[PDB]
This record gives C-alpha cells, structure tokens and sequence, in this order.
C-alpha cells in the first residue's frame, strides 16, 4: 500500500495505462467508501481548483523527483470508447445528451485558455450515478481524433478540439471515424496530400447534425469553426 496525502492505492490495481503513465485504484486512507484513480507518470496547475461535473476532478498531486502521482476522482463506467464497441452507433438524441456535457466541460477549459490536445474515447469517461454522465480526464496511440495542424506538427489551438469532437461525434453517428488509415504515417501522409476534406455525411442525418459536423471538421483551422460558435449551434438546443 503506498500513500499520496489523505490516499492510499496498491500497484496491483491497475486501471490503465498512458503516455508513461499508469492509473491504480485507490481510495482516501480514512474514508475507504470514497475510491480515487491515482495516476503514476514516469518523467523519464489550475486543474487542482479547476471544478466541474463533466471534467474529472483532481483531488490532490506530487512531484518527486523521476515521478508525478495525480490523485482524480474515480469514474465507475468505463470509456466511449468501450460503450460505443458495445452500442455500435448512438442515437442523435444520446449524441446531443454526451456533446451538451463536453461543451459544458470544453468552455471552463477554453475560458482558461487550456487547450486539451489529445481528446479522444479513451479520455472521455462515463459516471453512472441518459443519466450517463460524461467526465473528461488528461486535461492512447490512436492518432485519428487528432488535428490535422497537430499530425503535420503546425501552430494550433483551441481550433485542435473541436476537429478531435468532430471526429468522435462522427464516430458515435456513423460507428467509423471520417478518414481512416491503417497507420499514423498514412493519416498524416492523407492529410498531407488533401488540401480539402469532405467527411461522407448519411443523407439520414439532421440538418443542425450534418451542418455541425461539416463545421467541425475543416481540414485547416481558419475554416473550422470556432469554441462560441459550438457551443451556441443549434444542435445543442434541438429537441429529442
Ligand atoms: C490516453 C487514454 C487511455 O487509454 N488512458 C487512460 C487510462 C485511464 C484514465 C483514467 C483517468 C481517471 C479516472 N478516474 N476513474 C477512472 C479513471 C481512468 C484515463 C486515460
């Protein structure tokens, strides 16, 4: 049993693994009911104060001096990206539910001015007490959800999420990502030669969905709209 202040967690817990990282179960040391996520990162904020129901709260952090312990708040559901491999697609009315509650997330994050980076299923959590609630963690190796500026190594921002939610959306309508690729290599070399990129929308979907994804998934930035223009579309405020 090792200790990161008021917690305390075994390495034969394992809940996943990241960038150098790995994440245990644990729990706070007088308080056994109340379990955390503690994640170990191999060096080889404001997120401590920054609060709220659809990001992964952080409950505590310490550098030593080859490691870094973040001590999170312990989500129960899994990942996106294990409910979608088991629901296939979302209906339109469950993608407007999970998007509500990623923009709510995204727009404390744009507010102070933290760009996320690597959004993807992975990093998007599920709390069952839809009532499913959202929470993303991170603010792996799958390069799909990242923008095309972040693959070719440019000057991104804030735009760099929106592509990434573009691309999940998509994923959660249609089951596929937009444009797949066998490899990174090939995705960045895709990327490369398509100067203009028109995901296959089907016919089938709402206008407000269609007109949302096409927004969101602009090869270059300056096209791509921006974080207001999300959050106000007016497929968040459709009605089921
Ligand atoms: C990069 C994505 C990935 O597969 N790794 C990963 C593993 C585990 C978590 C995580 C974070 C916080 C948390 N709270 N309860 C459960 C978890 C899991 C995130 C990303």
């Amino acid at each position: 049993t090792e200790t990161v202040g008021k917690f305390e967690f075994s390495r034969k817990d394992l809940i996943g693994h990241g960038a150098f990282a790995v994440v245990f179960k644990g729990r706070h040391r007088e308080k056994h009911d109340l379990e955390v996520a503690v994640k170990c990162i191999n060096k080889k904020k404001i997120l401590k104060e920054l609060k709220h129901e659809n990001i992964v709260a952080l409950y505590d952090f310490q550098e030593m001096a080859n490691s870094v312990y973040l001590v999170m708040e312990y989500c129960n559901g899994g990942d996106l990206a294990d409910y979608l491999h088991a629901m296939r697609t979302l209906s339109e009315d469950t993608i407007r539910l999970f998007l509500q509650q990623i923009a709510g997330a995204m727009r404390l994050l744009h507010s102070k001015g933290i760009i996320h980076r690597d959004l993807k299923p992975q990093n998007i959590l599920l709390s069952n007490p839809n009532s499913i609630r959202v929470k993303i963690a991170d603010f792996c190796g799958s390069p799909m959800y990242m923008a095309p500026e972040v693959i070719m190594s440019q000057h991104y921002d804030g735009k760099a999420d929106l592509w990434s939610i573009g691309t999940i959306v998509y994923q959660c309508l249609t089951g596929k990502a937009p444009f797949q690729a066998s490899s990174p290599q090939d995705l960045r070399l895709f990327y490369e030669k398509n100067k203009t990129l028109v995901p296959t929308i089907p016919r089938e979907t709402s206008a407000p969905l269609r007109q949302l994804l096409l927004a969101l998934l602009q090869r270059n930035h300056k096209d791509r709209m921006d974080f207001d223009e999300f959050f106000h579309h007016p497929f968040l405020d459709a009605s089921p």
